[PDB]
């Protein structure tokens, strides 16, 4: 068993919007937007609500680019990330209780203050390949398995 969770990224042709991370899990790395999936939606929901709760933003279309599954060394639960981007936003970016947003470029990207994983996937979203992704991690830092390919369906 797994839990469902949204990763969402506004990739720009120029520019990602990345936010700090505040509080709790992952809190002082830079991420997509996103959270758990609530019963009574449906992931891309869920994707959106958490755009809307930790940014502000709505957004008029998502596009699936990708899952990553995670692995907690002791934890139960695997982690199914899904992963969406968009260049459609409606608003401008503010911070929330979760999120302090900034807009980076593409040659910019903030790996060392990003989770470990993003380094190996993050090249494949910026080249619009879909993946899949699977990482087990020790503790918050150490990879110590993974696997990741493209995929024509996420
Ligand atoms: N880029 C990236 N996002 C991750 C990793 N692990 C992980 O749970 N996430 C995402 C999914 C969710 O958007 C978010 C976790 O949910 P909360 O912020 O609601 O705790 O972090 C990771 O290793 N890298």
């Amino acid at each position: 068993a797994s839990r469902l969770y949204t990763l969402v990224l506004v990739l720009q042709p120029q520019r990602v919007l990345l936010g700090m991370k505040k509080r709790g899990f992952g809190a002082g790395r830079w991420n997509g937007f996103g959270g758990k999936v609530q019963e009574g939606e449906t992931i891309e929901d869920g994707a959106r609500r958490e755009l809307q709760e930790e940014s502000g933003l709505t957004v008029d279309a998502l596009h699936k680019v990708g899952q990553i599954v995670f692995e907690f060394v002791g934890e139960p639960e695997l982690m199914d990330v899904h992963v969406f981007c968009t260049d459609s936003i409606q608003g401008t970016p503010v911070e929330s209780d979760e999120m302090r947003p900034c807009w980076f470029q593409l040659d910019q990207i903030p790996f060392k203050d990003m989770w470990p994983d993003d380094s190996y996937w993050f090249p494949l979203l910026l080249q619009k390949k879909k993946f899949h992704g699977y990482f087990k991690f020790q503790g918050q830092d150490t990879i110590l398995d993974y696997t990741l390919r493209e995929v024509d369906t996420v």
